[PDB]
């Protein structure tokens, strides 16, 4: 526990950055943590529970993933990699969407999610249904991404989205269909192998959901199952303006790889 | 035909390139071409025809997409992003395979499909039922990739490619269902960005698969359909060994523009 936070602290000086870090159980109790509770910016890490969100929509009803969602070149965005290739048809379907804004973290991909669900106060209320009374979607893309110090808009917990991705991937409000489904999206996930899964053994099964924003943000919360079958969720919340973007990601999966420590002990 | 194989006939010479190139209409007849006959290294571009065979299996009962395809580490390859993401829980279905194999361009999930429809010989063979008395798949991932002159594994002609797609893409073969998940899936393609597509305009549905191989092989085959609904294949094969990779793309945009250029006027 000691040596833990000691050793993410000395990341933090070697590069002048804030971590927090949040690594929990199944069950959602905090294994290890360090500024677990700290407010950092999501960024692009708000994409994994908006699209539970929309999953737990298809659950209810309200929600088909063969639907339509039509749009035109004024929905674009300036990264938004999967809906430029489709825009020419006029639509993408809510799976696509799905799995664009995940995997890609196409943000007008999850600009077409916020609007089927109600935007960002009904994020917002499905994280405090979940028990998560801290996590917060206020914006959307890209406005969401400016991670100004001091503000609340658009935030999380190390400790929250922890503990709300380990409800999500291993508790049991999703349909078992919409939570396999989830799952292999993330593992999927095209963004992330420089970071949490850097530090982690390829023998683990691991999914992730990144982020990047302004002001040296860089992000990333995932699920991992070790070869013991034990299950975990660690997120990573950084600010590390003096680093370059490669040296961000590294970070990261150094912090992973400080994680990995304590989960084989 | 003139101006545009002139025009190619000059990127040839300003790039100290090899280009092959077919537009074909929606029925598979020629439009223009350029070195149409001309044997090339299929690279990638095998994979579009692999998935449709995987889909006409689907089609017959004889496969499903859900089904898991198992694999250990022992399957994996040099590039396989999305194999080994999939590796640690034992499996990929079918789909997942298909997508990797499509829109990454995944080695191990290609090989993955490979095996289940029999290999190389029965994509060969698959080639032949649909009326391609040319392209020919020999090797699996990577070895496929070789691109040695004069040598005919693994290779296709731009015209074979163009009227091979056009068949499936727009033919009769393929049942509306796969087709459409086909189509839908090389539209998301995440490797064209700057090839075929880059040539054409933003408001022109465009789907791809793209092929890269040793000896400076540069490929691209795309459906593409205008705004006044009509519809095309443009296939493009290029050795270009003296180019840089950047360049290597460009030169493939290049070619879309000036078959853009010409559909514009034949519209
Ligand atoms: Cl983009
Ligand atoms: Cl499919
Ligand atoms: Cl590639
Ligand atoms: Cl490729
Ligand atoms: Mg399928
Ligand atoms: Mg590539
Ligand atoms: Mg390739
Ligand atoms: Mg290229």
């Amino acid at each position: 526990q000691a040596d833990f936070e000691h050793a993410i602290s000395d990341l933090e000086a070697h590069n002048q950055a804030k971590i927090g870090v949040a690594l929990v159980s199944e069950n959602g109790n905090l294994i290890q943590g360090y500024r677990a509770n700290e407010r950092f910016a999501m960024c692009s890490t708000f994409k994994l529970p908006l699209a539970a969100l929309v999953l737990s929509r298809i659950d209810a009803g309200e929600e088909n993933p063969e639907r339509k969602l039509h749009y035109d070149s004024a929905f674009l965005e300036e990264y938004a990699p999967a809906a430029k290739r489709y825009v020419a048809t006029g639509y993408m379907t809510v799976t696509e969407a799905i799995q664009s804004a995940l995997q890609l973290s196409d943000n007008a991909a999850a600009n077409l999610l916020l609007k089927e669900v109600g935007g960002p106060p009904l994020l917002t209320k499905y994280f405090r249904s979940l028990g998560d009374k801290v996590s917060r979607l206020d914006r959307i893309e890209p406005t969401l991404n400016t991670n100004t110090p001091g503000d609340e808009r658009d935030t999380t917990t190390p400790m929250s989205m922890a503990q709300t991705v380990s409800k999500l991937i291993f508790g049991d409000t999703l349909t078992y269909k919409s939570k396999g489904q989830l799952r292999r999206l993330l593992i999927g996930n095209q963004t992330g192998d420089k970071t949490i899964r850097a530090g982690l053994p390829d023998s683990w099964v691991t999914g992730d959901k990144t982020g990047s924003c302004a002001n040296g943000g860089r992000n990333d919360v995932a699920f991992f199952i070790t070869t013991a079958g034990k299950k975990y969720v660690l997120s990573v919340y950084t600010n590390a303006p003096e680093l370059q973007g490669e040296e961000r990601a590294l970070l990261i999966a150094s912090v992973a790889k400080l994680a990995r420590q304590y989960v084989v002990h």
